[PDB]
């Protein structure tokens, strides 16, 4: 199996050139008002809808005096790391003080406004992001049955059509995600362009694909560039991949399979990909130096990886996915799934990676998720 030749200027040269364009990205993908304009008005919505949950469960949050006692609201023990993070959000709304155990109202008003209300003026108002305040409502409304297990946030999401659709178009659509998989499109473009031509594929490896937000591009960018690739899509999820099988036949470079992040690679899978993409994936496994290690060995070693992680905490997106048991299933010293670019670099040069750059920017969201490259050997 010769695969193509893949010299480090090529990747270097691409990614600093992809690396100063971050902040026109973001501009150019609406995202620059994200920060200071949209993302405010979501975390109002999910406060909103910790308030009315909180009501809901036996809190008189909305009617509580200054100063007065609050109990804690029940809910099942596998929350409590979250609710720890949910009064959080509520103290930085200045709803509530905290003292150790002893939470207690502040002077504060609760908003007046529904969360119907609230809801409806957002998506007339910023519709480009749509996706995840319906999503945001979908469980938020919810909320203190997720909490208290009558309903299950998992269930809610991607048992039914409704919640798979907006999931999917946050994945892929939504600019908050969208921006980056563009920015990754034109990294590899100008990647590609540097590449020496022996008739031999790219082979090329996504980790966690999933829904395929960032497949659905990849795709048809490779197929417009036309230069020999091999397109492995993988997911822990075997439903995800069938229907991914189905969606992307069209596509005749495609191969696609069932592979865990965390699993020693089979020996077919060793030093074999020119490129391993992995779009907000690897912090959802339990311990990041074995997944990153696992993800090394099955690099060849002129290969990289690319990641596209979430690097700064955003309150809807724990007021959503922190109700799932796959953002809590780290155990190696993490606190929150999500980490920033610095830690990943420790943990990258850790298990071998020769070389780590990533995304940076003047505009705030250029904070908010990052494309981090981790070479798998020393240029
Ligand atoms: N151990 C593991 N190995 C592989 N994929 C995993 C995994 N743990 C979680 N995942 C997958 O990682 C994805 C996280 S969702 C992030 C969005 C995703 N790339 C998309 O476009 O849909 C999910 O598809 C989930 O099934």
């Amino acid at each position: 199996l010769g695969g193509s030749i893949l010299p480090k200027s090529a990747i270097l040269d691409a990614f600093r050139i992809a690396k100063e364009a971050t902040d026109d990205f973001i501009l150019n993908g609406q995202l620059g008002t994200y920060y200071n304009e949209v993302m405010p008005r979501s975390t109002e919505l999910c406060v909103a809808h910790i308030v009315n949950a909180f009501e809901q469960l036996g809190c008189p949050i909305r009617s509580a005096a200054a100063y007065q006692r609050l109990e804690r609201v029940p809910y099942l023990p596998k929350h409590e790391r979250f609710m720890n993070l949910i009064y959080g959000l509520l103290e930085e709304a200045r709803l509530i003080d905290i003292n150790g155990s002893e939470i207690t109202r502040t002077s504060v008003p609760v908003s007046t406004k529904s969360v119907e209300t609230m809801l409806e003026e957002l998506l007339h108002d910023e519709p480009l992001h749509a996706a995840e305040h319906k999503l945001t409502s979908l469980t938020g409304s919810k909320f203190a049955d997720c909490i208290t297990g009558k309903e299950d946030g998992l269930q809610l999401i991607f048992g039914s059509p409704e919640g798979r659709e907006i999931v999917t178009d946050v994945y892929a659509k939504s600019p908050i995600n969208a921006v980056w998989i563009q920015q990754a499109e034109f990294f590899l473009e100008q990647l590609v362009k540097r590449l020496p031509n022996t008739g031999e594929p790219l082979r090329i490896l996504e980790m966690g694909a999933g829904t395929g937000g960032t497949t659905v591009k990849m795709l048809p960018l490779l197929e417009r560039l036309g230069v020999p690739v091999e397109y492995t899509m993988t997911d822990l999820s075997s439903s995800l991949i069938a229907a991914a099988r189905k969606r992307f036949k069209k596509y005749p470079f495609m191969k696609f399979k069932v592979v865990n992040i965390e699993s020693p690679p089979d020996p077919q899978l060793v030093h074999s990909q020119h490129i391993i993409l992995a779009t907000n994936c690897v912090h959802a496994t339990r311990n990041l130096e074995i997944s990153t290690r696992n993800i090394h060995r099955i690099l060849r070693p002129d290969g990289f990886l690319l990641l596209l992680e979430m690097t700064e905490q955003v309150p809807w997106v724990d007021f959503i996915f922190g109700l799932l048991e796959g953002w809590w299933l780290f155990e190696d010293g993490r606190r929150h799934a999500l980490q920033p670019a610095t830690h990943w670099k420790k943990i990258l040069t850790s298990v071998g990676y020769g070389h780590v750059d990533w995304t940076e920017g003047t505009r705030p969201e250029a904070n908010i998720q990052r494309l981090i490259i981790a070479l798998a050997s020393e240029p």
